[PDB]
């Protein structure tokens, strides 16, 4: 019998107790093996998660909440995987489970996440081991975590031709770069192709795409400087063995927050005792707050804290373990199809330009790269990046006659592109489209307006019904897609009767949310029903697989 340990955290809390569970119980039970993994290592796609997640036979899910009630970034993958589509009758029957939450009460939904994933599993055949734990960390979670495991041991006691991908990426030419802002903009917008003509490398609408991508000098530099070792060490530790220099820019997350076991990592290695006991307080439960507010909420980077105590001098082997988390490729929707694009992968990048609470600016390592990169038209030498393709579940419906409702201001607009392209295509060849609408958004007609003349074309050829867009900032008044939707709420309502597939893409923090109240409030009020029954609605159109969201 074997025992898995998943885990979706972000300051690394669920993290430590999932450590903490596998170590106690290999006390306990000394002869069956465990394994503690993170939900994004667990598997690359969703048809990874299928095959492997049947083959369990026992599975605990540390699942912490954030922000409105959404998974954690490293389990957003396995969490709409697992939440949405998701109807696939009781495929677990040899799976036995327990999912202990990490929560806080003072937000509107607690424990959303664990309380989601626990219910679907007993729903889809697995056998409950203990009660879903419900800790929050305005109270003692902590203390929730011993009562919950207290409850488990019972239970558990009386039951123990290429593939391309992220470790074999494709090198592929920047073949187009583009500004698809106006000069007057302030923000920056790239319209990117990759050529693959030739790779054996293929792509379908909706995929995405993954981009390895190396530190700026800059930040590698400054590294560096606070490990105080040469460039050229040469190091043994699981990435393949190369200098200092190079594992700095290029498997090294040096710019995001240090989650508490780093900081309890680098305390272990810290020659000053007043820093060492600040760096441990700061990790532990005495020390929340603090480390919510000095880490978390002012966004610090690793390299910020690691300055601020510089008497911590880990050794190279715990740097790149528990200290610097491994450079993760970025990922984006792709923005042609297939049937238009044969030979090339379309990409469309917003620029990552930020001033940080602290004053530090953050230059996105990805984002510049395609900014800055070099392609066909100027060149004597293009540049060329390792991309691999990501299947996903953002997908047309296969019935072209089935209405279409696209929600994608900005940036979300990418993937709506390759939607259109591929319409575009069926419709040039005799297939007939159903009804369909595109609300779009952006600041400014003499900024902002992405791809607007492909969009008019779109309309022009049939691709598209109507073209919806709001302005934020063209004057005195401000208009969102929230607004475009509530004046077509009839309308909206009218395509959803007739079986119509929604899609919403793009920021996932402020639009997103507005845009999921809406579809709340125009169901109530275009349906008749009071707000319970809507929600019971909305969430039916989910995990029914005819509300999909590519949000970030
Ligand atoms: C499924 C999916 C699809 C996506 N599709 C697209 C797309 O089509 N187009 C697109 O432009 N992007 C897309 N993204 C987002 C994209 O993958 C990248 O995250 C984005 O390009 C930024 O990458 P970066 O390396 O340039 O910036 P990063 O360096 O990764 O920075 C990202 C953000 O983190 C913030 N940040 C900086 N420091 C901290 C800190 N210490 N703590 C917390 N936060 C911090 C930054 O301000 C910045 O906003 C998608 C993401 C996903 C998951
Ligand atoms: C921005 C933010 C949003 C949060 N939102 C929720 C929430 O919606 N519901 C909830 O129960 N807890 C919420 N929490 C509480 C976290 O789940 C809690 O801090 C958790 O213990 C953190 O887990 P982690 O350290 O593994 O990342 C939120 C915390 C933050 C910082």
């Amino acid at each position: 019998k074997k025992v898995t340990i998943f885990f979706g955290t972000q300051t690394g809390t669920a993290e430590g107790f999932a450590k903490a569970l596998g170590e106690e119980a290999k006390a306990r039970y000394e002869k069956t093996r465990f394994k503690i993994v993170d939900l994004d290592d667990y598997a690359a796609d969703d048809d990874e998660y299928e095959e492997k997640l049947k083959k369990e036979d026992v599975a605990f899910f540390f699942l912490a909440t954030y922000g409105d009630g959404e998974p954690t970034d490293n389990a957003a993958r396995f969490y709409k995987w697992f939440t949405e589509g998701n109807d696939r009758g009781e495929w677990l029957k040899n799976l036995k489970y327990g999912v202990f939450g990490l929560g806080n009460r003072q937000y509107e939904h607690f424990n959303k996440v664990a309380k989601v994933v626990d219910d679907i599993l007993v729903e889809q055949g697995a056998q409950r081991l203990v009660q879903v734990g419900l800790g929050d960390d305005d109270q003692c979670i902590e203390d929730d975590f011993t009562a919950w495991r207290e409850a488990l041991w019972p239970e558990l006691d009386t039951i123990l031709y290429t593939v391309f991908d992220a470790q074999h990426p494709y090198k592929a030419n920047v073949a187009v770069k583009r500004e698809l802002h106006t000069p007057e903009s302030d923000r920056s917008c790239i319209h990117l192709e990759f050529d693959i003509a030739g790779s054996g490398l293929t792509y379908e609408t909706g995929d995405h795409v993954g981009v390895l991508c190396d530190n700026l000098s800059e930040t590698v530099d400054e590294a560096l400087r606070l490990l105080d070792m040469s460039p050229d060490t040469y190091f043994s530790l699981p990435f393949p063995p190369c200098n200092l220099r190079t594992a700095l820019t290029r498997y090294a997350c040096l710019l995001s927050s240090p989650k508490k076991s780093a900081l309890v990592a680098l305390a272990a290695h810290a020659s000053d005792p007043t820093e060492a006991e600040r760096l441990k307080h700061l990790a532990s439960p005495a020390g929340k707050d603090e480390y919510s507010k000095w880490v978390v909420e002012s966004q610090r980077s690793l390299l910020e804290v690691m300055a601020e105590f510089p008497s911590a001098k880990p050794p190279l082997g715990v740097f790149f373990a528990g200290v610097a988390p491994r450079l993760q490729p970025r990922f984006y929707s792709i923005s042609s199809s297939p049937k238009i694009a044969e030979t090339r992968i379309h990409v469309t990048c917003a620029l990552v330009y930020e001033k940080m609470p602290t004053g530090r600016i953050h230059k996105g390592v990805c984002s510049t790269w395609m900014k800055n990169a070099v392609p066909y038209e100027k060149s004597e030498n293009c540049s060329s990046a390792p991309i691999f393709v990501r299947q996903s579940n953002f997908k047309l419906p296969s019935d072209s006659k089935v209405p279409i409702i696209m929600i994608g201001p900005g940036t979300g607009l990418a993937p709506f592109r390759g939607f259109l392209q591929e319409r575009l295509a069926l419709v040039e060849s005799g297939v007939e489209l159903g009804p369909s609408v595109l609300f779009f958004g952006c600041r400014n007609r003499r900024m902002d307006f992405i791809y607007e003349e492909e969009l008019q074309r779109f309309v022009e050829s049939g691709a598209l019904a109507e073209l919806s867009v709001a302005f934020s900032r063209e004057g005195p008044t401000k208009e969102y897609v929230q607004h475009k939707m509530m004046d077509k709420a009839s309308d909206i309502w009218n395509m959803i009767s007739q079986g119509a597939y929604l899609y919403v893409c793009g920021d996932a923090k402020g639009m997103a949310r507005d845009v999921h109240r809406s579809l709340h409030t125009i169901a109530q009020e275009q349906g008749s029903m009071d707000s319970t029954k809507a929600e019971g609605f909305v969430k039916n159109l989910q995990t029914s697989g005819r509300y999909l969201r590519d949000v970030w």
